[PDB]
């Protein structure tokens, strides 16, 4: 219960994601939740974040996630941990590629969010993208279950050990 998932997700893909990284953490550590389903006090209440997004539409947020950004900057994450992850498809909108984790770092790192997990992107092969750390490293783990799933597992597997060290646990 020390860190709270909160994902979006549309087709499902997300949700799955947010579920394997549960997984990975095991239950008494991190608790999943369905942003839409869920309030401020469900956010402010974990102090480890992992916060699940996929990009829609041309750079645009889930709507889930959209129509909770509001209350998203209401939230102070000043002494908060955060890692970001999140599903795209870097074929048909390698030109907006995992977008929605950029907009969702902005909306939280003035915040005092203290971010945990780029990703490198390595192996991924998007035209542009908003959601980079570094021009060689994601803010957070982008998967692609559209066009690379047989690569979804291990980079969740390493995606999460890799947090796991940053947080420490
Ligand atoms: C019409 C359409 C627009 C999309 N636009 C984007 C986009 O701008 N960025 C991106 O990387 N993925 C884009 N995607 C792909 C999704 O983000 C991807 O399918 C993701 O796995 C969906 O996750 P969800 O099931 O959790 O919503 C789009 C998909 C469709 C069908
Ligand atoms: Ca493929």
């Amino acid at each position: 219960a020390i860190t709270g998932i909160f994902f979006g997700s549309d087709t499902g893909n997300t949700e799955n994601i947010a579920k394997m990284i549960q997984k990975q953490l095991g239950k008494d550590v991190a608790d999943v939740h369905d942003i839409a389903k869920s309030s401020k006090e469900d956010l402010e209440a974990y102090d480890i974040l992992l916060l699940g997004i996929p990009t829609w539409y041309y750079g645009e947020a889930q709507c889930d996630w959209d129509d909770f950004f509001p209350t998203l900057e209401e939230i102070d994450f000043n002494g908060k941990l955060v890692a970001l992850f999140g599903c795209g498809d870097q074929e048909d909108y390698a030109e907006y590629f995992c977008d929605a984790l950029g907009t969702i770092r902005d909306i939280i790192e003035p915040r005092g969010a203290t971010i945990v997990g780029h990703w490198p992107t390595a192996g991924y092969h998007f035209e542009a993208s908003k959601g980079l750390a570094d021009d060689d490293h994601f803010v957070g783990l982008a998967i692609d279950e559209d066009r690379q799933p047989e690569l979804t597992a291990e980079r969740v597997e390493k995606w999460v050990k890799q947090i796991s060290e940053e947080l420490h646990l």
